[PDB]
């Protein structure tokens, strides 16, 4: 019993983190096989960041200008290329600690663990969600860029995020491991405003299911609703619309608890309309939306 | 910028987790040097748990009855002893992945990371606090016992907790790594009620400082108070009394923000008296008390 914001064990990713220095900028790199992945803005002066031409900046850089350090041992860079907003540095040594891995581009609402790193060394791990506006709310200081987000399926690390940017609003933007930004963001120190940060409805429902499983039930009501009726209320409260796909994904939690998805929707509706009245659910006074249905099943079943 | 409930990177601890089986009970063990530490109730039948005499139960057990598996390789048990509520199994192989480590007994209010494990395999990591009533609010299923809590200071893992027990209220009880329970709890399936779960005042203040550092300031007021006046309000709201020791520990956060500790106390006082009025601080609608002053300095400075 008990339900916690739970990150993946980070060890597999800890074994991939390196320091990348180009001139005066030190960032984090991800070492998989004989390739080190890092944000391309490693090549920028602070001045460069205001309006960089990465292709032009990169011409002035050689293999030997990229200083790659894994623990306190230097890696020999034998190649470099730019793919979208990441650099791939080819090194002469396969990372011996390379886990089985994949690069995945996640959808808004999907959760992942971040291994926050500084100078190629892990400081902490926490759980995030890709917001519907393609920002994440992280904990990232200067030097944290190149820190990665990931999921694990038993033995296979799926890398989904690399940290590149803090917006003036102190929310975070980054790329998948092909160097494509989530959302409309660019690796330039220019005013970029985030869109509406809507609540991830399917994640709130999964977390209400988690609450019932863990004994928090005060919010279960006598009502049901329809997808259309629920969606009118969701719109009004800046909740993402719920689709039949979401209902299908919640099926297993519905089955385990015996609470029809649309009944839980009606409970969420009354909570939106009535508030919490000073009460808590799983130690929270607001509706949590950074647990996926899969996250709730995993934590409630004890997958390793 | 951004402030997250952050766990230590778990890799150093992942390398210490083993499976312990005695008869039909499988739990987790911690392998440090040539010793495996596990909850002594590994030797109990479900029947035994109602009123076990551990010394008497242990007489019926030999080295070869303790099945210790690290990954998919069996360890040879060459000795066993009971220390308080833990077993120490001597094995013929030093754990090659043994980190620098210490056993520490933490105080109420202190935070730590839990590596939740099942069958010696990591499922997740999350951040906890020893509650003032010596429970923790964890996420622990059957098979999770022997999972450990820890802090890291650069290279040295300080183990502070081993999981043993869920109370009928679905809160958690365990031991330090000498096998001494936190609080008055016993490893017996009997009614044990937790005391008052008071709010860790010094931790709420540290987190209000973290909020100011991260730009959340709406709650800063025009008022100050005294330790005595603040403490009258704390008592009324089931907050732990604040001592000069707590004020001293908050000194660095006071210095960085330029907000006198007693001014922040007056802000916390108005929040207690007035509530949040539907507003949030660092994405929370209640006052968070599972960040220590040290935790706030660490996360805000990016220690590795
Ligand atoms: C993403 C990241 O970690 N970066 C990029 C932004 N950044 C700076 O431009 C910067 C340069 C120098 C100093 C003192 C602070 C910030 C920090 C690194
Ligand atoms: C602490 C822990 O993980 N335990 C101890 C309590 N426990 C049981 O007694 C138990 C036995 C058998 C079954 C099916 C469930 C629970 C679980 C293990």
């Amino acid at each position: 019993s008990g339900f916690r914001k739970m990150a993946f064990p980070s060890g597999k990713v800890e074994g991939c983190m390196v320091q990348v220095t180009c001139g005066t900028t030190t960032l984090n790199g991800l070492w998989l096989d004989d390739v080190v992945y890092c944000p391309r803005h490693v090549i920028c002066t602070s001045e460069d960041m205001l309006n960089p031409n990465y292709e032009d900046l990169l011409i002035r850089k050689s293999n030997h200008n990229f200083l790659v350090q894994a623990g306190n041992v230097q890696l020999r860079v034998i190649g470099h290329s730019m793919q979208n907003c990441v650099l791939k540095l080819k090194v002469d040594t396969a990372n011996p600690k390379t886990p089985k891995y994949k690069f995945v581009r996640i959808q808004p609402g999907q959760t992942f663990s971040v291994l926050a790193c500084y100078n190629g060394s892990p400081s902490g791990v926490y759980q995030c969600a890709m917001r519907p506006n393609f920002t994440i709310k992280g904990s990232f200081l200067n030097g944290s860029c190149g820190s990665v987000g990931f999921n694990i399926d038993y033995d296979c690390v799926s890398f989904c995020y690399m940290h590149h940017m803090e917006l003036p609003t102190g929310v975070h933007a980054g790329t998948d491991l092909e160097g494509n930004f989530y959302g409309p963001f660019v690796d330039r120190q220019t005013a970029q405003a985030a869109g509406t940060d809507t609540t991830i409805t399917v994640n709130v429902l999964a977390w209400l299911y988690a609450a019932v499983i863990n004994g928090d039930r005060w919010f279960l009501n006598r009502f049901t609703t329809t997808l259309n009726d629920f969606n009118l209320v969701a719109m009004k409260y800046n909740y993402e619309p719920l689709t039949q796909d979401h209902v299908d994904i919640l099926g297993p939690l519905s089955a385990q608890t015996g609470i029809a998805v649309l009944d839980m929707c009606a409970s969420l509706k009354e909570l939106l309309q009535n508030g919490m009245n000073g009460r808590t659910i799983l130690g929270s006074a607001l509706l949590e939306d950074e647990f996926t249905p899969f996250d709730v099943v995993r934590q409630c079943s004890g997958v390793t």
